[PDB]
C-alpha cells in the first residue's frame, strides 16, 4: 500500500542526488514534506526509512534524498570534494535543487503532491539549514526541527561558509520574523552546547512552538540500524503529526 520510488537529480559536474518518493496512492494531490538528514546521516540512515512511511501512511506524500556529499562520498571523491560539499550553503543549494524538481512535477508520482502544502522536516545541522531555507522561501509552510535549530557553527569550507554568512545563517533573527508555524522537538539528553542554543532561540522566539521530550537521546533512541521504534521516536512522530496537519492553514 506504500509505494517506494527512486529518483536520481544529476546536478553540475559529477554532483548528484539520490532521493526517494514515499507514497500511498489514492489518486489525489497529499500534502508534501521533504525530509533533510543531518550531518552523520543519509536517506537509508537509522529511522529515515521508518519515518517516512509512517507519513506516507498518514497521508503525506514525502520525498527524503541524499545530500550532494553523501553521493558524492560513495563515489569515491577527494576529500577536500567531499569537505566542501559540506557547507550549509550546499544544503541550501541540494535542497533549492529537491524543490525546484517537486516542484516543477519531475519527481515520481509528482500528479499526486499538493505543492500548495509544503512542509520541510530537519533532523540536527539540517534543522537549522531547514529553517533558513523555510524562512528565504514563500512556499514552504512549515518547518519541523528535531534536535537542531540554532544558527550552524577540522572543515575549512565550513569555517569560510558560516563566517560569509553570518547573518543569513541566524536562525534566532529568522524565526523571530517567521510568521509561518515552526516546531522544534528537543531530546533532554542531548549535548549541553545545543541545549543552551535551544534556549536562546525559544527566548529569541517565543511565537514559535518548542518541545522538550526529557529522557530522549540526539536521534530519539534511532540510530542505525533501525530494528524497531521507540517511544520518543513515536512522540515526535504524533506531535510533528499534530503540528503539520492542525496548524499549517491557520491564520
Amino acid at each position: 500500500v506504500v509505494v517506494k520510488k527512486d529518483f536520481r537529480i544529476d546536478l553540475e559536474n559529477e554532483l548528484f542526488i539520490r532521493g526517494e518518493v514515499t507514497l500511498v496512492e489514492d489518486q489525489i494531490k497529499k500534502p508534501v514534506l521533504v525530509i533533510s538528514h543531518g550531518f552523520r546521516g543519509y536517506k537509508d540512515w537509522g529511522f529515515w526509512p521508518y519515518v517516512a512511511a509512517w507519513f506516507a501512511e498518514r497521508g503525506f506524500y514525502v520525498v527524503h534524498f541524499d545530500f550532494s556529499r553523501v553521493g558524492a562520498l560513495n563515489s569515491g571523491a577527494d576529500e577536500a570534494s567531499v569537505q566542501k560539499l559540506s557547507t550549509v550553503s550546499r544544503e541550501l543549494s541540494d535542497l533549492d535543487a529537491i524543490l525546484s524538481n517537486l516542484r516543477e512535477h519531475r519527481l515520481p508520482l509528482a500528479e499526486q503532491a499538493e505543492t500548495e502544502r509544503i512542509s520541510l522536516l530537519g533532523h540536527a545541522r539540517a534543522g537549522g539549514s531547514n529553517i533558513i531555507f523555510a524562512a528565504e522561501h514563500s512556499y514552504i509552510g512549515s518547518v519541523i526541527a528535531w534536535n537542531g535549530g540554532p544558527p550552524p557553527k577540522p572543515n575549512p569550507f565550513i569555517n569560510d561558509d558560516v563566517e560569509h554568512n553570518k547573518q543569513r545563517f541566524d536562525t534566532a533573527r529568522l524565526l523571530a520574523s517567521l510568521t509561518a508555524p515552526v516546531l522544534i522537538i528537543q531530546g533532554g539528553k542531548d549535548r549541553e552546547a545545543l541545549l543552551e542554543g535551544q534556549q536562546l532561540l525559544k527566548e529569541a522566539a517565543p511565537n514559535q512552538t518548542y518541545i522538550s521530550i526529557p529522557d530522549a537521546d540526539h536521534s530519539f533512541g534511532g540510530e542505525h540500524p533501525f530494528h524497531h521504534t521507540t517511544p520518543y521516536l513515536e512522540e515526535a512522530l504524533e506531535v510533528t503529526h499534530s503540528f503539520i496537519t492542525k496548524h499549517y492553514l491557520e491564520h
